[PDB]
């Protein structure tokens, strides 16, 4: 087993979450990081190969639970509509290094799809905490050289507007601890407090290109009045869905599915 | 193949220890905890019968490679002088939880000493920071009826007096990695961090129970003028034993023996 899984749970039943994560990157000084000079390389994901002229891709965020083991539910709603392309998180398999600075790691994964891919459209779709690097990604490649299609983000909680709602959710993430397909042993967490010293420094600059909310349904518990709902702080469309955080997407993954085929048909 | 282990390693090469083992105890804060009011037990681990009037209890170590089982080469040096009665320190092995303070392990392990003891004289032990326990061990005996003979610390390094001296062996011990006894599992690693906040803000007290430090003989490099080796405020007998911090007792086991037996046959 291990030693930190035991703290984990331990702190959501009482109360001292924002305590631990303080502790956590602590630790993030003593590995081997790199930089735009060195070498490093990854093995795309063999997926699908479905029917269509715009496919789309997809990716995970920070919550522990992450990976590609999940995301072949909505594989199967999606297919017949258009294909779909899987990314992976460079660190989450023996073997791999770590990042340097927030707009450093950004300079890897961009030479990759420049070398696949070749002259088709594309889209993004991510997911939880990570639908800030989704938005991320599209910046560098929008003045590289090439310019994206559209994006279709899915819940999300930006810096810098709600102080309380953030570390509110954390705090149930150790209590709703029920199993996941893959066992949580000692690498998949030292990332997860990692990251949480990037995301308190980034600050959203203003783009201009079509986006597409997908909310929640029914709340947690018996909470009051307007006090969630995510709102950035530009200008957007928005459409629904029925369902809560923690699963929404595996036991709901065919209604997403549609409320993008009803988009991508005009915009 | 756990992380836990690469991650002490590195930390050697660059040159900081110091900000790594404030978390070390940041993580132990949050595992079940034994302070005096709980059940838990520890069997002292039966070494080798024999001859004697007065047994040497030795406990165990603080380091990430101590127990009673670095001991078994002292157990066969001490064949028909003094038995030894190592007492096992909690947390190292899987199950055991970590105490609150120095009060709180030290009590638990005297239970253990009275109990399969009863008439018969003993002379507590340890090495280095296991002397720092091994020394709680004996004066916690000392006014509850059951004063022992008197205590053999061995290299004992005392905190808030040996600042850059006993910090300089924990970065130097990182970089003396080389195949272990036993495997340096994640929960050893942790019960580091407990115990070093532990005895950290641990002062020890006066007794009038006679001291024996055994020293060593050659430093651990280069040294300039005399500010190595182990020390002590109260009074006390001191002699020498060669090897450096590390091989003074893994290496050398018998030239201590000698030590304690022309120290118990005065008073």
């Amino acid at each position: 087993s291990s030693a930190l899984r035991d703290g984990y749970r331990q702190a959501g039943v009482s109360g001292r979450v924002r305590s631990y994560l303080d502790l956590l990157a602590g630790l993030s000084d003593f590995r081997e990081h790199f930089d735009g000079s060195d070498g490093f390389s990854l093995d795309l994901v063999d997926m699908a190969d479905g029917p269509g002229e715009v496919t789309v891709i997809c990716c995970a965020g920070t919550a522990a639970i992450s990976g590609p083991h999940e995301f072949t539910r909505l594989a199967g709603a999606l297919r017949g509509i258009a294909p779909v392309r899987a990314v992976p998180q460079p660190g989450y398999e023996e073997g791999e290094p770590l990042p340097s600075s927030m707009a450093a790691v950004a300079a890897v994964q961009a030479d990759a799809v420049i070398r696949t891919q070749g002259d088709k459209p594309f889209v993004v779709a991510g997911h939880s905490a990570g639908a800030l690097m989704a938005y991320a990604l599209a910046t560098e490649l929008l003045d590289r050289g090439h310019p994206p299609r559209g994006v279709v983000l899915i819940d999300v909680y930006p810096p810098g507007h709600q102080d309380a709602m953030n570390a509110w959710l954390e705090e149930l993430t150790a209590t709703l601890f029920d199993r996941e397909t893959v066992r949580m042993d000692d690498t998949r967490l030292t990332a997860l407090g990692a990251y949480d010293r990037l995301t308190g420094q980034w600050r959203p600059r203003e783009t201009g290109l079509p986006t597409l909310l997908v909310s929640a349904g029914e709340p947690m518990g018996p909470w009051p009045d307007d006090s969630w709902k995510p709102t950035w702080p530009f200008e957007h469309d928005t459409v629904a869905v029925p369902g809560d955080h923690f699963t929404m997407v595996q036991e709901h993954a065919d209604a997403i599915a549609r409320h993008i085929d009803a988009w991508l048909g005009g915009g």
